[PDB]
Formats: C-alpha cells, sequence, structure tokens
C-alpha cells in the first residue's frame, strides 16, 4: 500500500510516460505550470477557445511537485502541492482529438478514504444543499438497500436524462423504425452548447446514430443528445418514459432537449416567466415557437433555474430503473453495440479485474450536480450508485470533483460498503 513518498512518484512516473492524448495535454499544460507563447496556445486548445494573465497568476502560486495523477479518458486530474503543504488540482477536459476544452487550477477537493455509510454521510453534507446517496444490490426478485438518503425525493439530473434517451432509441431500433448506421444531419437549429464535441462539427456533416449515441452518452454530448431526440421526435422519448423506469412522467413533460434547457434557462427572462406561469399546452407552444438557432452562449448561464422545472427532474429509484433497464437492453441486443456505448466511459479507473462491467453517467446543470454508476462483478452481481446534490446558488456544489470524488472512494471501499 503506497507511502506518500511511492505514490507521488508513481504519480511522476505515470505522467511523464502516458502516451495518450491526456498524458500530451497533461504534460504541456505542467510545463506552463513549470516552465519560464499565444501560437503554442493557440494549438493546444480547442478553436473556440486573458489566458497570459491567467498562467501568470497560477505560477506565482507555486513551485508546485505533482502528488497524484488521474486521466480517466478525456477527463483528467493532476493533484499539485505547492510551498507550505497548500494542495493544488489542475483539471483537464479534452476533445475528440485531444485539444483542451476546460483547463482549471483550483484548491485541492479533499475526500476522506470512506470507512461506513455515516462517513459519506457526513462528508458530503453542506448547508444550503439538499444532497441524497442511494446504493442498491440489484437481485433477480427486488433490490437490496445497502444504504439510503433521500432516495424517494425528486432532484434535478441534469445528462442523467439521456439515459431516457438511449432507453428510447433502443425501443426504437428493436422496432426497427431507426438503425445503428442510418445518417443524421447537423444543422444549425440541432447545434447545442457542451458538453460534448459535436458542436464543433460544420454545418451539414453526415452521422450515424451509432456514433452520435456514442457521444451522447460517451462525452454527455448535448448536440448529440438532441440529434437523437429530434430524429426520435418528443412523442416517442416521452411515451417511453413509463416503460423506461420513471414514477412520475409529468416531471419530465414536455421532455426537454438541451438547447431548450439552455436557450429558456439562461435567454429572454419574459420567455422564462411564460414558462413557469404555462400548463404543458402553454410550455409546448412555447418551445415550438422558440424552435430556432440558439443565441444563449456558454458565457450567459450561472443562474439557478432547475426550480422552475428547467431541468429533468427524478428520484434516486429512477435512476436504478432506468440503469436496470439499459443492462436487460444491453442483454438482448447481441451485436454489443448498446454495451459498446455504455461501458465506453466508466467515469473513473475501474478495478476490471473486480468488475466486469461498469456503467456511468453523470449530469450537472447550475445548482445541479449527479453520479451515477452500474457495476457488475465476474459472477454477474450487480450494484447501483446514486449520488445528487441541488442547491440554489452553484459555488455551494463546485466544479463535480467533490461528488464524483465521494462515489470514487466508495467504489475504492467496495468490499466495506457494497458487497460486504
Ligand atoms: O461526463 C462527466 O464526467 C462530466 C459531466 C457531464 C454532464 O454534463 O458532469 C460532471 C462534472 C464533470 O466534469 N462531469
Ligand atoms: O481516486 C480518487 O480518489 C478520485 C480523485 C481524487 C482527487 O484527489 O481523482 C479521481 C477522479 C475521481 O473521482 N478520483
Amino acid at each position: 500500500v503506497p507511502t506518500p513518498a511511492e505514490a507521488a512518484l508513481a504519480a511522476q512516473t505515470a505522467l511523464a510516460a502516458d502516451d495518450s492524448p491526456m498524458g500530451d495535454a497533461a504534460r504541456w499544460a505542467m510545463g506552463l505550470l513549470t516552465s519560464s507563447r499565444p501560437e503554442d496556445v493557440a494549438a493546444r486548445f480547442i478553436p473556440t477557445f486573458n489566458f497570459a494573465e491567467t498562467v501568470r497568476e497560477w505560477r506565482s502560486k507555486g513551485p508546485f511537485t505533482v502528488r497524484a495523477y488521474h486521466p480517466v479518458a478525456h477527463k483528467g486530474w493532476v493533484v499539485l502541492s505547492a510551498p507550505a503543504g497548500v494542495r493544488y488540482i489542475l483539471s483537464l477536459t479534452l476533445d475528440s482529438s485531444g485539444l483542451i476544452r476546460i483547463l482549471t487550477l483550483k484548491p485541492e477537493t479533499v475526500i476522506p478514504d470512506m470507512v461506513t455509510w455515516n462517513d459519506v454521510e457526513e462528508t458530503l453534507h453542506t448547508p444550503g444543499v439538499q444532497h441524497s446517496v442511494y446504493a442498491v444490490r440489484l437481485t433477480p426478485d427486488g433490490h437490496e438497500v445497502l444504504h439510503a438518503s433521500a432516495p424517494e425525493r425528486p432532484m434535478p439530473t441534469g445528462s442523467a436524462y439521456k439515459l431516457y434517451l438511449m432507453r428510447a432509441l433502443v425501443a426504437e431500433i428493436e422496432k426497427g423504425t431507426v438503425g445503428w448506421d442510418e445518417i443524421l444531419t447537423l444543422t444549425p437549429e440541432l447545434r447545442s452548447l457542451p458538453t460534448g464535441d459535436m458542436q464543433d462539427l460544420p454545418d451539414g456533416t453526415r452521422v450515424t446514430v451509432r456514433e452520435t449515441a456514442h457521444k451522447m452518452i460517451a462525452l454527455s454530448d448535448n448536440t448529440g443528445a438532441d440529434l437523437v431526440a429530434d430524429r426520435l421526435g418528443r412523442e416517442v422519448v416521452e411515451r417511453s418514459l413509463a416503460a423506461a423506469g420513471h414514477h412520475d412522467p409529468s416531471l419530465m413533460r414536455p421532455f426537454l432537449t438541451s438547447h431548450e434547457v439552455f436557450e429558456l434557462g439562461w435567454g429572454d427572462p419574459e420567455r422564462r416567466a411564460e414558462w413557469v406561469r404555462q400548463d404543458e399546452a402553454g410550455r409546448r407552444e412555447l418551445l415550438e415557437k422558440m424552435a430556432g438557432v440558439m443565441t444563449v452562449r456558454g458565457s450567459d448561464l450561472g443562474a439557478t433555474v432547475h426550480q422552475l422545472g428547467i431541468d429533468w427532474h427524478m428520484d434516486a429509484f429512477d435512476v436504478v430503473r432506468v440503469l436496470e433497464g439499459l443492462l436487460q437492453d444491453s442483454g438482448r441486443d447481441t451485436s454489443g453495440t448498446v454495451e459498446e456505448i455504455l461501458t465506453a466511459y466508466p467515469g473513473l479507473l475501474i478495478d476490471e479485474e473486480r468488475w466486469r462491467r461498469v456503467y456511468f453517467k453523470a449530469g450537472a446543470s447550475p445548482g445541479v450536480m449527479m453520479f451515477c454508476w452500474l457495476l457488475q462483478d465476474h459472477a454477474g452481481i450487480s450494484y447501483v450508485l446514486v449520488l445528487r446534490q441541488s442547491a440554489d446558488e452553484q459555488r455551494l456544489i463546485g466544479d463535480g470533483l467533490f461528488l464524483r470524488g465521494i462515489g470514487a472512494k466508495i467504489i475504492e471501499a467496495e468490499a466495506k460498503l457494497l458487497s460486504s
């Protein structure tokens, strides 16, 4: 079990040796911090990416020593110590060819090793934040509850809704009304904001349903999700919710697109007040009228709107049911198409000797953070873990590393907390 010096050394060596998009980006970003040029920056970041002052300010906090290195597909974290025992984390999010989309250097997110479920609760609780932790073992005759805090509370879940979109898509594939190799076309009206990369493709770009669904899940791609939602039709997405495991489908009718949440939530305040006072009919009418190219930009987001219904609300039971249903859908799909999409990005470094398969999905919106996993061992025993936070102020929640890291610690301690 690695001592401090051992683990820091192992992290430093791993970072140097990481021959991958994350390795390349993490080494370059560390270079900015430890060294003593606008062209070289332009080339490392996404084309649509002040930074000189940002880097000066970061550099002033050093010198830095690498203490941990956590690459996970297109996301990565490097834990750094600066003088006098102060720690920071460098977070990286990459696009599909390894360009940097997000790069931040922030005070360390501290998550202790978990021994008990009470450790989880006492760590997570923040005044002003509603949270929920739900962990179950799935069995032939129902779920065994390992731990529950407020699983009955319906809460906003952001991109967790893409799990329902996935089930709706699979239901249509099974019916033969859509095919995995059918072509979807990106138009100006179908473009959404990140998370995701598909928005960066040119107008007219032709992409298969398979590759669109893959990015929808694996990259939480908002534009990919909206392409699927457009192809299926809102009625098909909605008509599905009851089957795919939702307790009060009226909470997600009309079933919003990401474009609609962004545009309604952070655009015209009058149009947003109209939503609030309208019934289901008036809301559908309002959405039809709002259809077109987005006006809202990433810079406009901030204020919370989930409390107005402009998000996707479900309880913890709903999340378990949709994941269990996807496990069932995957098994029925003998081609392995569903399984490949679901397992591409497990959100953490996974012990593959323990877990045969891991599904993962995150959701985030101002004032909203959630992470969920389905983990199935090699004997076939499945566990589901659902973590949720909502608040009236985004600063109370933060960038989501806290809640993700709590999940990481639970999964690390699975023998104590899940499978005991
Ligand atoms: O896919 C992930 O891991 C992303 C995400 C996506 C939801 O928009 O939300 C959480 C915060 C973050 O960086 N995670
Ligand atoms: O393994 C862990 O404990 C946590 C972590 C913590 C950052 O210090 O970083 C990676 C991402 C995550 O949730 N893991």
